[PDB]
């Protein structure tokens, strides 16, 4: 029952980011509760325990100059090490939204890979594939489930891309069958989604 010193500071972090975004994260960096210096920053303002979604998001998808840092300082907080590449891309800009559109997420691509290869580290190559093939993903949902780009792409297609684009990885068939299923059989996306609106 006796309230532990820890607790109450966890409970006082939350409230913070309720009244303003990186007031939370102050306190315990002002407190030594926590490491600044980007270190820690990333474990916690990336998510952290209960943060609020608004708040992280305005940190995440702008600017800024240290922010910037945040997000290059560890990219492997998605909770995906074990899920998969496409999995990844499916549900993963939500909680902030991305103004814009396809323009911001190339960059956050780039290093999304070569940082988040530890999830494998050798099964797409190296980084590259990673990446280039992350995006090829992006667009397929997309293309696949979209009112504006009402396609609906093929498996066979993204083979087509990936038999070229992995400069060497191949990457089992069978692989790609089971990956972009995971879009196909999971469609929805990027923020802006139909989320059943009908809802009336």
């Amino acid at each position: 029952m006796k309230n532990m010193q820890r607790n109450k500071q966890v409970a006082m972090g939350r409230k913070k980011f309720n009244m303003d975004p990186k007031k939370g994260i102050q306190f315990l960096i002002e407190n030594d509760l926590l490491k600044n210096t980007c270190e820690d920053i990333a474990q916690f303002l990336y998510k952290g325990e209960g943060l609020n979604k608004t708040a992280i998001g305005d940190y995440l998808g702008e600017r800024d100059e240290f922010n910037i840092q945040v997000l290059h300082a560890f990219v492997e907080l998605h909770e995906f090490t074990d899920l998969n590449l496409v999995q990844a891309l499916r549900q993963f800009l939500w909680s902030f939204r991305l103004p814009g559109e396809a323009q911001k997420i190339d960059r956050m691509m780039e290093a999304f890979a070569q940082r988040y290869c530890q999830c494998n580290n050798g099964v797409f190559q190296s980084t590259d594939t990673c990446y280039v093939l992350s995006f090829a993903i992006i667009m397929l949902n997309t293309s696949l489930h979209n009112p504006n780009v009402k396609d609906k792409p093929t498996v066979e297609r993204f083979i087509a891309m990936n038999r070229g684009i992995n400069d060497g990885g191949d990457l089992p068939e069978e692989l790609l069958r089971n990956l972009y299923e995971s879009i196909k059989n999971e469609p929805f996306k990027i923020p802006e989604l139909e989320h059943h609106h009908h809802h009336h």
